[PDB]
């Protein structure tokens, strides 16, 4: 769905 940051390392959350 998109990007999203957590531990201080943004990923794609689900596409």
């Amino acid at each position: 769905n998109g990007v999203c940051c957590g531990y201080k390392l943004c990923h794609p959350c689900a596409g």
